[PDB]
């Protein structure tokens, strides 16, 4: 079956050579001036708060995994092992890492086949 | 204002560097065994024509300006000047140029700042 792969990353590292699809979160609540937060990763509980106490953030991942949903069928389908979806910011230890993770755990639910991979957290 | 660029390429080339959102194409109707399609590009009339005689072209420009739709006034004031939108087939000749420009003359159609490039085109 087609695996999927939710991917993190910093735009800052450049995009992953590996990527089909890219979204941007720079736009998402930005952690990065709460000094607590800022040697935190978006694995770890302050950060998720931080992100989903915004409604925006829950809306990107359903609205995201909405969209991938159309295509799924058809990708399912194109003679294809591997869709990959990464998930950018600016430093790839945030927003990136709590949305590929959201995305990683919706598809996993939904029975597909899924890895999950943070571009800066495994430097 | 912000300035929405929407460019094709070809993944046998490398996602382009200046990209923000990447989306694949390579599910769409392919036009690669039609020997009277392969010279042309997505810019030439009878592979518009091969495109849009399926659905799923139609849906695939209407679902993905929709879903753009969503973030849009958050980007619009994102301390940014680009927002770039590249549409990825394999060779960047055929599917991704036609979407590149049925969504940048969407935009247009709406009043945004645009601009088109077709990075296999330019070549």
């Amino acid at each position: 079956e087609l695996t999927m792969v939710f991917e993190s990353f910093g735009f800052k590292h450049g995009i992953p050579i590996d990527a089909d699809y890219v979204f941007d979160v720079r736009f998402l609540p930005n952690p990065h001036w709460d000094p607590k937060l800022r040697p935190m990763t978006g694995l770890d509980k302050p950060v998720a708060a931080f992100l989903d106490r915004h409604t925006e953030v829950h809306n990107f991942i359903y609205q995201t995994r909405s969209y991938l949903e159309l295509w799924l069928p058809m990708l399912e389908t194109n003679n294809r092992s591997y869709l990959t979806v990464a998930i950018g910011c600016t430093g790839g230890k945030h927003r990136s890492v709590y949305i590929a993770e959201q995305l990683a755990d919706y598809f996993r639910s939904r029975g597909k086949n899924v890895q999950s991979r943070h571009r800066t957290l495994e430097k």
